[PDB]
């Protein structure tokens, strides 16, 4: 399949080269896979999700995304226009309130929820969790992400937007999950993107056009926005049978575009998420 005039991020993950605008992907498109977007919630009613998105858990008075961030990340995972896995199932876990903040206990409970709730969902191709959140280091938040990963979910997490080593951020510093840094359309590390040995992959992170609340769209930047690319890519790869949840991050890194990003600090992987699709 070929989605012309796609967001640069989608085009980049299906390209060996920057500066293309067409997203190429196997039409299976993550069908039969599931991606939990653990974030501010998902506006499931957004036409871009085609009824494949839905809130499964909130820790606040409403499951509605009153922020837009979770809807934006869900749109990058699996929205029809802005999504990597255009036929994956999207499950919203609202662990962040409508300023996009959340206590670590709430975030941890949301991760533990996904580890169990995937047994309540039909995901024969596999389960992915997109964690476009992060704060200071917390061994309990790291362990929660490791548990989610261990449960048979691909956990993709944002490296953080601190322009620092992601070792001091959670769940970015959890080694078992897939820590995603942010790159821009010119294959440069996003100026805000965290780095360090803990990063496993870079995704498109700067000026990422995706769904927004109010049935709208907008372009925003963050490692939180490279993350749904990798999360959607895993869901896409797992559906193709190319990899499993335990091995998706290692597989994405093996198949990533190598040595093409600039301003990657010494010691940080120079790997850009790549679907390796050959049309």
């Amino acid at each position: 399949a070929a989605q012309t005039n796609a967001p640069w991020g989608l085009a980049r993950i299906s390209s060996t080269s920057p500066g293309t605008s067409t997203y190429y992907y196997d039409e299976s498109a993550g069908q039969g896979s599931c991606v939990y977007v653990i974030d501010t919630g998902i506006e499931a009613s957004h036409p871009e999700f085609e009824g494949r998105a839905q809130m499964v858990k909130t820790y606040y008075y409403s499951s509605r995304d009153g922020n837009g961030h979770g809807t934006h990340c869900a749109g990058t995972v699996g929205s029809r226009t802005y999504g990597v896995a255009k036929k994956t199932q999207l499950f919203g876990v609202k662990v962040l309130d409508d300023n996009g903040s959340g206590q670590y206990s709430t975030i941890i409970a949301g991760m533990d929820f996904v580890a169990s709730d995937k047994n309540n969902r039909n995901c024969p191709k596999g389960v992915v969790a997109s964690l476009s959140l992060g704060g200071g280091y917390s061994s309990s938040v790291n362990s929660a992400a490791a548990r989610l990963q261990s449960s048979g979910v691909m956990v993709a997490v944002a490296a953080g937007n601190n322009n620092a080593d992601a070792r001091n951020y959670s769940p970015a510093s959890e080694p078992s999950v897939c820590t995603v840094g942010a790159s821009d359309r010119y294959d440069r590390r996003s100026s805000f993107s965290n780095y360090g040995s803990v990063l496993d992959i870079f995704g498109p992170g700067t000026s990422i056009l995706s769904t927004w609340i109010g049935g709208s769209t907008r372009s925003i930047s963050g490692t939180s926005m490279a993350t749904p690319h990798v999360a959607g890519l895993a869901a896409y790869l797992m559906t193709l049978g190319k990899t499993t949840a335990a091995s998706a991050c290692r597989y994405i890194a093996d198949t990533a575009n190598k040595g093409d990003l600039s301003n990657i600090p010494f010691g940080t992987v120079n790997l850009l998420a790549y679907n390796n699709y050959q049309a």
